[PDB]
């Protein structure tokens, strides 16, 4: 009931609208989406995380191919793949809590990118589950003031290449 | 030039489609877009990076405040802020180029997350400029085969 689609799309104004518009017209759900330029045959690459019925989630890919700005579409889960997200989290802590936040940041291989006497801003990259586990490890020991999270970026492993 | 908006919105489309529609109907360049779930199962946070078009963006933003599915809107480029991105880059990595890719990954403090005897996939997080510099340093030396970049996310400084 969860699918991850990679899309290679021409950078033109309107292209992102047409893709999102296609989902808006079925209630194809968008759990997360990332899109940004590649090293640029003027193309961008999009990663879309969708959740719902396997039936409608399979109508998706055929319809994406109809869009003139869409160059390639690949369902990442049908082969070996990697998925990552980045998160920034501002955390207020004192005493033992500051200790725990620092320790957990080390454990999760994050880094602190801003520091005041009462606040840390932590940058963490990993799978969604890794980021969720970081939040869970500190939520009841320190105060989470704000979270900014990217949503999933994905690529196939090895010589499976969307070109 | 460069503007970054963060938007909190009720998560379905129509909602996402309505926000992005405000940009496309003006033919306004979107360079990157990220959208992810928040604490609240009903709310998403979107971050959009655009190159404009000065005051046209101002008209888009007041228009954003008028949208029923939008809860809050912020310009990141009003801090005093931190902005970061992540990229996955798959690179043809043979002979001299394999040495070079490994060395440059070390230099930029990335990490290799997939290996074959002729390919590396590098994970790199940093500012947008850091990622750009990594690609510039390698693109003429080893063949970049795939790039998946997140788009920027950000927070104010404390
Ligand atoms: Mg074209
Ligand atoms: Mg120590
Ligand atoms: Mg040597
Ligand atoms: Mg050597
Ligand atoms: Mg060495
Ligand atoms: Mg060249």
């Amino acid at each position: 009931a969860r699918r991850i689609l990679s899309v290679l799309l021409e950078n033109e104004s309107g292209a992102l609208s047409r893709v999102i518009g296609l989902f808006s017209q079925r209630g194809y759900n968008i759990e997360s989406l990332t899109v940004a330029p590649t090293d640029d045959p003027t193309l961008s690459r999009m990663t879309i995380q969708t959740v719902g019925d396997e039936k409608v989630l399979e109508q998706i890919e055929k319809q994406l191919h109809k869009l003139v700005d869409v160059l390639r579409v690949s369902e990442l889960g049908q082969g070996a793949h990697v998925e990552r997200e980045i998160m920034l989290v501002k955390i207020q802590a004192s005493g033992y809590g500051r200790d725990e936040v620092k320790r957990n940041t080390e454990i999760f291989r994050g880094q602190i990118i801003d520091v005041t006497p009462s606040l840390y801003t932590v940058q963490l990259a990993g799978t969604s589950g890794k980021l969720d586990a970081f939040l869970a490890s500190i939520r009841d020991v320190a105060k989470i003031v704000e979270v900014a999270r990217s949503g999933v970026v994905g690529l196939s492993r090895g010589d499976k290449i969307m070109r």
